């Protein structure tokens, strides 16, 4: 399968500006009637090409003339000598019930419903299937009543009739013009949550949530959040909802998370369910941001849309960010930037220095499904929050309304989206542009000076990116590097100099620069990268002062949880090294001071200490190193627990006691007490065990939630209590027929520090709760087991490694886009030691292998193994 490149991009020959498609739908075989006017734009000669993927053809027609200048290819319909305005008439077939790979339209459960982001559309359809081919569509549904009688697509419904034979049909329109990524079909029958919702203007919009049924008693927490992003997104952005219905339809079988099609969003129920005893604090607020970032697609993404799939950031960063500030502004500023940063440096900087490696704004691809990236979606965000940070809030909202008001209607680029905020802001950001074209992460080194004589303060900030494997030729970012300089007292030394103020967002475009501060009249404490103001690693040489100093101190409540982090990474390597030899875990006495006063600080908000009681995950503590040893990590993320346990174990029971609350509210400050109390909970699981029985044993049984019941759990299994087994067992038996609570249990299982876990895994395949044909299952069991228990994974048999290939070797037929999610842990293989390296890459060379290997996975071997 060949690549195809950013450079290459060419305005198409063809346009089509209107289609009308018709489906006469049936699982096994559906027919699709596809009415395009199309015009030419290149040359006379130029032959229209069309995509399409397991169509079965059965006639074309140009004008209502069936056409004998046509050929089928490799992917393609390839129709030549053409007028240069006409219409075009496809008839073909599909088939729902054999799509296993879920793309184009496909069967969930008894419902029929579509995936066309990237390139679905040409399963459905010989078409142009590209983002910049924008058309007015209109589609009718023909279907079986009983089986389907709701018949849904993108708009408003236009016509409907019955038919002989107990069929019936609805057709709808769309006016906005659109790409074929963002059509969706669904039908089948539901349950129906219906509300409304006025925008600011006076606009009402019926607002209708299609759940299985049985389920309306999980919806409303969806609905609320859908009306808090309209509300967010008219406040923060002045944007108003554009149509009249906004549909949304939770689906079991889904590959992704959920998807903006225009009027008709497709959710994987997983972000749309929630009731309080099915659901935890943690999945009512995912809930909320994916409804968030679906919604916000409304603008960023359907209204302005993307010229090439190489722009996928353009509309991904920027949801992204949008969603991360509507999620910042309901709830806890803070403990979403610290999440959001866990998942830059502990997931993203991974992908960073992987063969996978590309910049947001990749220059080669050879499946676009492969995109959908921690780089793309998450550095795409910090990409857009640095504009933010170099702009400032009033001029970025110039920008954006400047980037809708050039570019409403039609499919955009990075490069005009950054083009719309230079010249509204009058910012320059042509060296800022590189961020978009430079892979990799930036490594900023920073050196300081005071000079009692002077009262200045020096820092020589240094950046270098390492190459990566996609690009050998690396240059200087603009990065924008914030401080703040601490005074003896805590107090902020205001930044000066020559006897102006300073802005405290430096410019730091070089190589190598020196910034001077003046009337600095106290040796200061810096808080460096505040708010981790640009994608970096940042190396400068702390003193554990200095960071015990700011945990007591900044301003910010992110620089203390990262000053936090600074501490214990520290320690982290220390005692991986010492695991490494055989010793045990080392740990001095003023570092656990220093987190016993988190926990006895009054002032403190609980959120923010609940987030610097949460020990890095294994995947963040795996960035600290350049050469991974996953069980050194694992047990000491345990031993380090221990100590802690040990050594705070009254003050915990303490604030474990304090925070007990007997009503259950999702509200944000019930939740930060409920993160804490968990916080501590998870201490005192690895303490004195009868003790840890106890409480996690009744914490469970007592639970009137299930974020306390899941937190009880996952202690139980973690810490291997004895009451762990019959926990599971309970659990198992009150909730096994429900999917989405059993993912849950899958992932405990799958992540558990036991001796047996691979045994217990491979054994779970049969369970009645598991099925391969369910992508939330398999990444609940498989993909859990692969990418967050790292330890068994990378058992020194090796044997991680082959159950995986088992696995890949199904999903490689079944569902590839699965695959190459699950493929991801293989592909990191020169990050860890060279017997490991060994046995992965002869895992990988056996997929290399495989019979019919897709695309996907070939990009990503190919990559590995080079
Ligand atoms: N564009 C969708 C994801 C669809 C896909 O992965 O294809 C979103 O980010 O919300
Ligand atoms: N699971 C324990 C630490 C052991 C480990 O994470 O490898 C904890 O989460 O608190
Ligand atoms: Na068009
Ligand atoms: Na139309
Ligand atoms: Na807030
Ligand atoms: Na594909
Ligand atoms: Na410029
Ligand atoms: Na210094
Ligand atoms: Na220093
Ligand atoms: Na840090
Ligand atoms: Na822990
Ligand atoms: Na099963
Ligand atoms: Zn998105």
């Amino acid at each position: 399968p060949q690549a195809k490149y950013r450079h290459d991009y060419r305005a198409p020959d063809y346009q089509i500006t209107d289609i009308d498609l018709t489906f006469d739908l049936d699982a096994q075989k559906t027919v699709v009637t596809a009415v395009s006017q199309a015009v030419r734009h290149g040359a006379s000669d130029a032959p229209l090409r069309l995509n399409g993927e397991d169509l079965k053809l059965v006639s074309v027609h140009i004008n209502d003339e069936p056409w004998t200048a046509w050929k089928e290819e490799e992917g393609a319909l390839v129709i030549s000598n053409l007028p240069e305005r006409f219409t075009l008439k496809i008839i073909n077939e599909i088939s729902p019930a054999a799509n296993t790979a879920l793309e184009g339209l496909y069967q969930s459960g008894d419902a029929l419903c579509t995936q066309c982001e990237a390139e679905g559309f040409r399963h459905i359809t010989y078409y142009l299937d590209r983002p910049d081919v924008l058309a007015r569509f209109t589609t009718k549904i023909i279907a079986d009543k009983i089986k389907y009688p709701f018949l849904l697509s993108n708009g408003n419904r236009v016509a409907q009739g019955e038919l002989e034979n107990g069929r019936h049909w609805v057709q709808w329109q769309d006016p906005f013009p659109k790409p074929c990524y963002l059509f969706a079909l669904v039908a089948g029958d539901f349950d129906v949550l219906r509300d409304t919702f006025t925008t600011r203007s006076g606009r009402e919009v019926a607002l209708e949530l299609y759940v299985d049924r049985g389920n309306l008693d999980r919806a409303p927490w969806a609905m609320t959040s859908l009306k808090n992003s309209m509300k967010w997104d008219e406040e923060r952005f002045g944007l108003e909802y554009d149509l009249d219905i906004y549909m949304i339809v939770a689906v079991d079988f889904f590959n992704m998370g959920a998807m903006e099609n225009k009027g008709l969003n497709i959710f994987n129920s997983k972000y749309v369910l929630a009731r309080t005893d099915t659901a935890t604090d943690k999945d009512y607020l995912d809930i909320e941001r994916v409804i968030g970032h679906e919604y916000f697609h409304n603008w960023t993404g359907n209204r302005v849309t993307c010229r090439d799939w190489f722009q996928l950031s353009l509309k991904e960063g920027l949801t992204v960010f949008r969603d991360q500030e509507f999620s910042s502004d309901l709830g806890s500023r803070a403990v979403n930037r610290i999440n959001n940063v866990r998942t830059m440096r502990g997931l993203q900087f991974a992908e960073d220095a992987s063969p996978m490696a590309h910049p947001i704004r990749p220059d080669m691809v050879i499946e676009m499904n492969n995109f959908y990236t921690l780089t793309v979606y998450e550095k795409g965000a910090e990409v857009i929050r640095m504009i933010h940070t170099l702009l400032g809030e009033e001029n970025f909202q110039k920008g954006m309304q400047l980037y809708f008001e050039r570019h409403d209607g039609s499919a955009a680029t990075c490069d005009d989206f950054v083009q719309a905020m230079e010249d509204a802001s009058n910012v320059d950001l042509s060296h800022f542009r590189r961020w978009y074209s430079q892979s990799g992460t930036p490594i900023v080194t920073v050196k300081d000076d005071y000079n009692p004589e002077t009262e200045q303060y020096t820092l020589t900030i240094s950046q270098r990116t390492p190459a990566t494997p996609d690009q050998a030729e690396k240059q200087p970012l603009h990065i924008p590097f914030a401080i703040e300089l601490y005074d003896n007292e805590g107090k902020v030394i205001p930044l000066q100099k020559g006897g102006h103020p300073v802005n405290s967002v430096l410019n730091v475009t070089q190589a190598e620069q020196t910034f001077v501060f003046d009337n600095v009249y106290f040796q200061p404490v810096p808080a460096l990268l505040c708010e981790f103001s640009a994608p970096v690693k940042l190396e400068y040489k702390w003193s554990d002062q200095q960071l015990t100093f700011l945990m007591r101190h900044a301003r910010n409540d992110f620089s203390r949880w990262d000053a936090a982090q600074s501490l214990l990474a520290t320690y982290i390597k220390l005692n991986v090294a010492r695991h490494q030899q055989g010793q045990p875990l080392s740990l001095p006495v003023h570092v656990a001071d220093a987190f016993r006063a988190v926990l006895l600080d009054e002032k403190i908000d609980p959120a923010l200490a609940a987030e610097i009681l949460t020990l890095p995950s294994v995947n963040e503590m795996a960035e600290l190193f350049d050469i991974i040893d996953p069980i050194a990590i694992a047990e000491v993320r345990e031993a380090l627990t221990r100590t802690l346990a040990t050594e705070l174990a009254d003050e915990l029971l303490a604030i474990y006691n304090a925070n007990y609350q007997s009503e259950y509210r999702v509200e944000h400050e019930d939740i930060a007490k409920r993160t804490l109390r968990n916080a501590c909970l998870r201490f005192l699981a690895f303490g004195e065990t009868h003790l840890a029985d106890v409480l996690v044993s009744k914490q469970f049984h007592e639970a009137n939630n299930m974020t306390d019941a899941l937190a009880a759990l996952s202690a139980a299994v973690a810490a291997q209590l004895p009451c762990r087994d019959a926990l599971m067992q309970e659990y198992d038996d009150k909730w096994h027929q429900n999917g989405l609570v059993m993912d849950k249990w899958f992932i405990l299982q799958a992540t558990s520090p036991a001796a047996n876990v691979l045994e217990t895994v491979r054994g779970l395949l049969q369970h009645r709760s598991f099925t391969m044909s369910n992508p939330n299952r398999i990444r609940s069991l498989i993909g859990a087991f692969a990418g967050s228990n790292p330890a068994a994974f990378h058992a020194e048999d090796g044997s991680g490694y082959l159950f995986l290939v088992e696995m890949l070797t199904d999903l490689n037929s079944r569902n590839p886009q699965v695959a190459s999610r699950l493929i991801e842990p293989l592909i990191r293989l020169k990050r860890y030691d060279a017997k490991r390296q060994e046995k992965m890459r002869a895992a990988l060379e056996q997929l290399k292998g495989l019979e019919n290997l897709s695309g996907d996975l070939y990009e990503k071997i190919t990559k590995a193994l080079a």
